[PDB]
């Protein structure tokens, strides 16, 4: 069954894809739980703006919560009835239907690979966990001869393997890192901004990679028209029209896509603000700190593996920098609300009939999460500083750091361009909210203009390796440092 | 005073426990709570169970507690009535006056002792919590001319006194590492389980050290019967039969040692599960662990200390297993919870009226507890993967470690025969609870056949060291690994 | 402009606060805020004392908070009619305005120090946070030239600035460590306290150092009259009867400061035992640790810098001492108080009226608190004891230790004497509370006679540096231990 497959790219994907994903039950279970979880936010939010009617709810014999829910026959007439909401409603049920329909295809192609991986490799699926991607890799390649996906070439190795998986993030790395994407903005009161989200690199990869308009023909040869010279000027006006359409696609489909936003960020995000403010004032590794330290051909866990063992000293660098009017603010805002809600609590201690007055418990609840706020950017007291091993800790890991780094290792600027590789993760959030908003203007007026300098990249930088086919070229851009793969 | 005492054994054992606990007042105090925790425990459940009438205070003018509360002349009345009550309070009140007997028994005792540390050794009891017990080893030794405990021996040894306190310790852990006991099962759908518990342990105990029917005849000498093979099938019936004896007395007594570990589980823990759920799911070393890890000649602290010292490394080792399906559930649950909670969290802080709608409280209450349980399983996103060097760290601690455990360290295998040394807090309370259930099977039809065998170890393990008695021959049984006592 | 300056001292205090506050818009809001704080303290015990009236408050259609609070006539003519509460406004409100005339003075002096940052050292005031003082210091000597600050000596060194910022300090640390001041005290079921407080210290330096009748005549020159000593009596008795009459004015004002301590200490620390009263058990290193582990000419952040780095291991250090009474207790009513508790929670969760009894939701507080409270004294059962590598590392930052600490560092007389430095903060507290009762006691009873012997030592042991003044003489007293600055 495994020599007619004529897509090796994908077939080593998804192999790679469920060993990452830890069998095939946990496959299944992840993709539905995401369905739910769209399913969930939708009937919760239409749930929310036509049931319940928030009169006899808010009081204006104990009133139990089914008399505030609206019985269905007349919450599915206010339904049918709103107008500006059903129109919303068939579009995020087309949108659901699609994807669906994708999970359910990708199932029966799943478990293909699951049989792929129960009978040629002669691993169980509860041995998943337990094998390093080296030991599957060493039994995809010592194995070749029985399962034979791989007779055009002479043999199978694992350069070959790496090569198919990441043919695209090789060249999105080269893309990132030779400033050919419009990532760099100069904003009047912040200064040099990365705006690299989600929306943007799907954008790119769908403009560039995938679709039957891309650069690529099949999977694996970009279209023989684009190694020509001869029609640069032509390849960047239809390159042009392309980015264009799309980026009005984006701008249509824009008010959507920030209502999703808005209730993912309300259902996710509002919750923890309450408890544990605190864990949105921690750093992540941006997406565009994912693009700058990635080497050549080198898988997601190998790059998390890094990533994650230069977590702690990268925290504790960007924690040396004090923030001395904030800690001051943080300081004296604790300090009323916590003395306005000593003596709050001090009352209702006392006498509990307080816990009657009007605005008491409100009061009180919010004094409470003003005080966890304030009490989370004051820092430790007593903490050491050491800025200049931290950068060298840093560096043993990631291996990538500009020049300018190693001496002025506590400078206003190398905090400042360490800041766009390690983000907070409220200014995560916040540029994921905006965008939606942000990504058309990027596509229409800055990526634009670029279409004919990226015409020459996918020229000049694509090498033919025998038996894999078109892959982009190695780490010739000495723009970047130490390697170490 | 101290010549006359014929039971070194008890002697220097209350010596060691009498310093292990810090003194003499915490001592006594610590026994005093202990008996005061019985008795508020089956005080209290008993007012649960009749004094409140659960009908004026369910609300079915603001109505006090006291209301609630019947009068002493009727609850009495409802409590000598109930008979299915009283029958249980004469057994915890008999149980209750043994125990207050022998801790009446026991402080005369201890007073005694400490006027040895007062004045043979010249130890105030403020110098007790600063001096090491190596101090106070060589304090008993040197002055053994003064006090003249020891006559019959030429003289006294550190050797004497840990045989005399570890005599029976000994052959614990002798027993136990020569898979003379019953505690591994396999079971259905679990595979290997190592069930060994406190009421299994005292048990054993009971059936062969103490008692006047047991297998040593007074505190220090086995009966010379057990010392000739000419009557090996005689003495097993014999002991064949005590331990049947003692499981039919155990089956007896099964549920009212049940109700009382229900009402102490209640009372102990399921507080931890509405703050801090957390606290159960991190692990400690199981019962068998600490007889598997254990030397020979080898005090309590000596090894809480070497077990103190591996607690991390193994900890960190235990958390290198990701288990995915449950971050999936947890992930998934927490979100679904988390997005209710913040619509009800706002709904309260907007309108405080909704606080008053019926089952809103009970709602915001079981999702934080639902939340705050689900944040539990969710393991740091940003953790380093050395599962090698943390077994080379662990066993330079605990010394022990089966042979196949070094090369193949991150195995399914390795995992589920540490996990039977290092086990979770909530396994560790759930097979506390189920042990008076088993405890009677296991000793009925498990412990009963090896009696024969056990006849022999006691034949052939026991040597006679002059001065001090028959103790347990040392580790001539290398079933176990590494030393250095 | 910065040739007639005459006070070099003030100078270059002011030059370095600056610059240890991170500028002059941070230094002008937090003095913004101390005056903030002060007001707002008295305003609010103000109104909570006469405009509230607690009647309809505690209930003896729902009630609004506003309803409460008495209209700004009638609790203005409570206000001025209490008597015993306006002479309290007064003083405070004359105490108040010193200090806000003398906030008004420094703005206008410390704009100078912001000019002399901007135009003679070119630094801005935006890269102030990222020069290290040793940076500043260099750019005040190299341009020395340009300024000409100081043209009568020869020229200016970084150990004439050193000597400029510390001549008191100096003259401070010389006097603790020569037992020349009364902070050791012997108490009847204490032993040894050392009670150094910011009162007794600020009562110091104002009867030696600061007003027209101190022993220094304008900043830097003691009055030559005490460099002679044919009058060693006189002067003596002019300094007793200085030291009588600030006692006296101290024990005047005690009431007052005692209200406003207490008023104080509630407002910024009666929230901290609800919420987490663990924090209160963190150690802290007390004042006369800062002055005993001090070298000299060390400013401030050189020697935080080395009290940060030593506050972990003596942490650890101060954790290794387990106190076996308290955790008994602990563990005792930590039991008791979530046993009650738990039945609560479950009897408020099964049926929520009970949330309507009278004292249910007092007690459900108040065992919360007490379960909170007694979990903080319980250590991790599993910890280390590594008592004699943790002075090494101690001693290492902070380069001072008795002689009779390195061998014995586990006994009860290490820890009571380490405990001197590292205090605990609730202590802290406290004996900041007692501060303005036992100040005047000290000051009348037990510096007084010692008003000789200080005399002598600032005859005997004050050198006259060139160009800089009079200055205390260096380690020459070697009371102490280990330097390296
Ligand atoms: C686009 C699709 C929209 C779907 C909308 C639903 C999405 C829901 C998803 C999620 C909402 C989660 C809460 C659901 C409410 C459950 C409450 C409950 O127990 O049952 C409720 C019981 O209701 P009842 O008592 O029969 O009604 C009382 C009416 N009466 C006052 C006239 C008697
Ligand atoms: C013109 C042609 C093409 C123009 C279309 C441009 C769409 C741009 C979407 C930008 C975006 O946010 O994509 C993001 C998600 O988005 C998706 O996963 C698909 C979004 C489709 C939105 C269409 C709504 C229904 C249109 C109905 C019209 C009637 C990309 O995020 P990501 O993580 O890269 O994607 C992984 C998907 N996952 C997160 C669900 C696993
Ligand atoms: C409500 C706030 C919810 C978001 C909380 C996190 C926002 C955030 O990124 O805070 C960050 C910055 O924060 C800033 O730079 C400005 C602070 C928040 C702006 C809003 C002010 C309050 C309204 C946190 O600032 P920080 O000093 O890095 O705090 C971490 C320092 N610590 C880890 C030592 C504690
Ligand atoms: O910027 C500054 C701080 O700026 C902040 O830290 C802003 C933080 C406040 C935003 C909080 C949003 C909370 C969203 C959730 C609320 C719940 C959802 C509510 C939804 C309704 C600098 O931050 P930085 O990280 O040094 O700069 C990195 C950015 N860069 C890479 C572009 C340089
Ligand atoms: C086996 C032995 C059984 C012992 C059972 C006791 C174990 C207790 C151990 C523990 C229970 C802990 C709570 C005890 C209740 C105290 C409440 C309180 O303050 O006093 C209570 C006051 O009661 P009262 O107001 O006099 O009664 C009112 C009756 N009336 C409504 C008619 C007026
Ligand atoms: C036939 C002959 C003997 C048969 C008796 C067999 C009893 C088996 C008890 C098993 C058990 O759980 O023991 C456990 C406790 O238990 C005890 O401490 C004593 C329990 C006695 C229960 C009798 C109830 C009253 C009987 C009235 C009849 C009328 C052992 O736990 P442990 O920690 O080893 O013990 C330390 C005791 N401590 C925890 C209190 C410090
Ligand atoms: O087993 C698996 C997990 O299994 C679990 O972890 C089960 C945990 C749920 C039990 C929770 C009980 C809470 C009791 C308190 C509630 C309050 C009291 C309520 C009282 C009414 C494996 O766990 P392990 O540790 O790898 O296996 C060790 C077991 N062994 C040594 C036999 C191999
Ligand atoms: C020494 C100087 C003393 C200064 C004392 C003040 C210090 C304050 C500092 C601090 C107190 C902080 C709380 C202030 C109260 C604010 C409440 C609010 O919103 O306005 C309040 C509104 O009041 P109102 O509704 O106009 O009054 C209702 C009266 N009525 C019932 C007759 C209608
Ligand atoms: C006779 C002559 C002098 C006798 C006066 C002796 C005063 C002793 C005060 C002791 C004291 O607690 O001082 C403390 C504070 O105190 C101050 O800052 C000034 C206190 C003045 C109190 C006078 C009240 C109004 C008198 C009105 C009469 C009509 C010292 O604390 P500190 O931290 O060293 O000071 C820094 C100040 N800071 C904390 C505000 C930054
Ligand atoms: C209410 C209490 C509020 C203050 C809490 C802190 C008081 C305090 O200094 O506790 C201290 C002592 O504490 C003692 O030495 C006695 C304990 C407090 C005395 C009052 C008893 C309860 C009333 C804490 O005692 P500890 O054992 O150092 O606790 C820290 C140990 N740990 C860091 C390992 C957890
Ligand atoms: O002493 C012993 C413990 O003693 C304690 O630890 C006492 C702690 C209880 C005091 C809590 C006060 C809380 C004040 C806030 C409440 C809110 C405000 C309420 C205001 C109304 C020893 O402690 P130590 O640290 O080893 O001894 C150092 C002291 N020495 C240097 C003198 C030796």
């Amino acid at each position: 069954p495994w020599h007619h497959i004529e897509n090796l790219d994908l077939f080593f994907s998804r192999v790679y894809n469920l060993h990452q994903k830890n069998g095939f039950t946990c496959m299944l279970i992840g993709e539905i739980f995401e369905l739910m979880q769209f399913l969930f936010v939708v009937a919760f939010t239409t749930f929310l703006v036509s049931c319940v009617d928030y009169d006899i709810l808010f009081a204006n014999v104990k009133v139990t919560l089914p008399d505030a829910f609206l019985p269905a026959q007349v919450c599915s007439a206010r339904i049918q009835e709103n107008g500006s909401l059903i129109t919303i409603l068939v579009i995020a049920g087309v949108f659901w239907i699609h994807r669906l329909i994708k999970f359910i295809y990708n199932i029966c192609c799943y478990w293909e690979i699951h049989s792929f991986y129960l009978h040629a490799l002669r691993i169980p699926m509860s041995a998943l966990p337990y094998c390093t991607w080296q030991e599957v890799q060493a039994r995809i390649v010592q194995t070749q001869k029985e399962h034979q996906i791989c007779i055009h070439k002479r043999e199978l190795t694992e350069l070959d393997i790496y090569h198919r998986i990441l043919r695209f993030q090789n060249y999105m790395v080269a893309l990132v890192n030779k400033s050919l994407l419009p990532l760099r903005f100069r904003l009047p009161g912040l200064g040099e901004a990365v705006f690299f989200t989600r929306g943007l690199k799907y954008n790119f990869e769908l403009i560039l990679f995938w679709g039957p308009g891309s650069l690529f023909l099949n999977e694996w040869s970009l279209k023989a028209e684009y190694k020509r010279g001869g029609q640069r000027l032509e390849l960047a006006q239809r390159l042009s029209n392309r980015i264009l359409w799309i980026g009005i696609a984006n701008f249509l489909l824009c008010p959507l896509i920030l209502i999703w936003q808005i209730l993912y960020a309300f259902f996710s995000y509002a919750e923890v603000l309450k408890r544990e403010p605190g864990a949105l004032g921690a750093r992540c590794w941006s997406l565009y700190g994912r693009c700058y330290l990635r080497h050549f051909n080198e898988l997601e866990h190998e790059l998390q593996s890094r990533l994650n063992r230069g977590y702690k000293p990268a925290s504790k660098y960007m924690n040396c920098f004090l923030s001395p009017l904030l800690t001051l603010l943080a300081k004296n805002g604790a300090f009323f609300a916590g003395s306005i809600l000593a003596v709050l609590i001090a009352l209702t201690i006392y006498d509990e009939d307080v816990l009657a007055v009007e605005h008491v418990l409100t009061t009180v609840t919010l004094l409470g999460v003003t005080v966890t706020v304030c009490r989370s950017f004051i820092p430790d007291q007593h903490m050491v500083f050491c800025p200049e091993q931290l950068l060298r800790v840093i560096l043993a890991h990631i291996h990538y750091m500009p020049d300018h780094w190693q001496g002025n290792a506590h400078r206003s600027q190398t905090r400042d361009e360490f800041a766009q590789l390690f983000q907070y993760k409220a200014v995560f959030i916040l540029e994921e909210l905006l965008s939606p908003i942000v990504t058309p203007l990027i596509l229409i007026f800055c990526l634009r203009p670029r279409a004919l300098e990226i015409i020459d990249f996918f020229r000049n930088f694509t090498v033919e390796v025998v038996g894999v086919g078109d892959t982009c070229s190695f780490a010739q851009m000495d723009v970047r440092q130490h390697g170490h793969p």
